């Protein structure tokens, strides 16, 4: 009833832990050192229980890798059984084009700070 | 005997002008009557100056139509010159897959109310 619920401060995404200029600077450094790679943040959906957390959240993806290959890579790193449902959501939604290079996905879906943000869940929201 | 100045009503989008249940009900009736069409809301970006306003907002798009075809159709109805920048944004972003049927786009990008919302603008 018009009440603002304050979240548990424990859940701090990569974007919430870094300032805008810190993130912009991160992206600039990666562009210089790895010109053919896309910087991708991959995090577990907030309310996810069926899937585990990855050790790492910051990934450098070669420009040529497409979404279906990236999906396969993340499923293997989560050590998922082949029957487990899994969705890799970009700006809240599954990618329709799974055969296009991630560098092409990057140009449509990147954040203002230069990062490509992704969230995985066992449901497509 | 002074003048009563009427204020401008708030500029409300389609989603703000109808309740959730009203929109879910719209979609259900549409699906029942036009089962091979996709219900698409297309509105001009809030802060847009270079493109004009479309006559219509609510569109029924045949399943097989792709985003490239829809862009060409919207650009014609807006009567843009060939050099004007134009972007048709789905959930805030341009589609990478401009050759796939919109019925496939629908399944990944639709709203929880069953509509597919698009915004057009002269920039991304």
């Amino acid at each position: 009833e018009n009440w603002e619920i304050i979240g548990s401060p424990s859940e701090k995404t990569f974007k919430q832990r870094r300032t805008f200029e810190q993130r912009v600077e991160d992206v600039r450094l990666i562009r210089e050192q790895h010109p053919t790679k896309i910087p991708v943040i991959i995090e577990r959906y907030k309310g996810e229980k069926q899937l585990p957390v990855l050790d790492k959240t910051k990934f450098l993806v070669p420009d040529h890798v497409n979404m279906s290959e990236l999906i396969k890579i993340i499923r293997r790193r989560l050590q998922l059984n082949a029957n487990q449902a899994f969705f890799l959501l970009v700006n809240g939604h599954s990618m329709v084009s799974v055969s296009t290079p991630i560098s092409e996905v990057y140009e449509s879906e990147k954040d203002e700070d230069g990062f490509l943000y992704m969230v995985y869940a066992s449901q497509e929201t």
